[PDB]
């Protein structure tokens, strides 16, 4: 497989990894959602420590008000990373 | 880094691969989409072997109309793609 397949395994991975914890294990919750940013994202994002913080993301990413992140939502949060990185974190 | 912060980086990484061997750098046309599709999606997608087949992938993803798939018009086809494989390429 071309790193490319691997890099989209790899999306679809995480993703589960944390989405079936707790409670519909195809989204994740905000306790879920912490979880992932701070130990897979800890080099890109700030530790989340509050739980306004992690409140304000789900408001971000929550596009169809059920208050978690299915998988669709997640695949806009991967977007939103990477555009992130790919301009060198500079905003 | 984790799993998932080296898959950003790959995306970024394939984008640039191929955005840069023709005009403008930032951006892929339609013969350098196709090599990315062709060389980097060999296991995913069918292999482009048709003009038509290419000028119809970059009508899909071509959302500002300049003929060419910038960096955030990859990454929506990186979420096309992942959703796909995600859905066990059912559909
Ligand atoms: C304020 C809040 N957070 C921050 C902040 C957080 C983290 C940070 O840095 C994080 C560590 C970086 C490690 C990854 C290295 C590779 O990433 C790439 C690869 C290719 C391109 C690229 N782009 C175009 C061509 N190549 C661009 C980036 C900087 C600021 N500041
Ligand atoms: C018609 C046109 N093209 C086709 C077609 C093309 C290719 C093909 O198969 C391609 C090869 C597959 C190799 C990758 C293996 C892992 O991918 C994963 C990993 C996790 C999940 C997942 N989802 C939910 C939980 N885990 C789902 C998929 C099948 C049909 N048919
Ligand atoms: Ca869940
Ligand atoms: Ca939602
Ligand atoms: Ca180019
Ligand atoms: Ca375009």
């Amino acid at each position: 497989m071309s790193e490319l397949e691997k890099a989209v395994v790899a999306l679809i991975d995480v993703f589960h990894q944390y989405s079936g914890r707790e409670g519909d294990k195809h989204k994740l919750k905000k306790s879920e959602l912490k979880e992932l940013i701070n130990n897979e994202l800890s080099h890109f994002l700030e530790e989340i420590k509050e739980q306004e913080v992690v409140d304000k993301v789900m408001e971000t990413l929550d596009s169809d008000g059920d208050g978690e992140c299915d998988f669709q939502e997640f695949m806009a949060f991967v977007a939103m990373i990477t555009t992130a990185c790919h301009e060198f974190f500079e905003h």
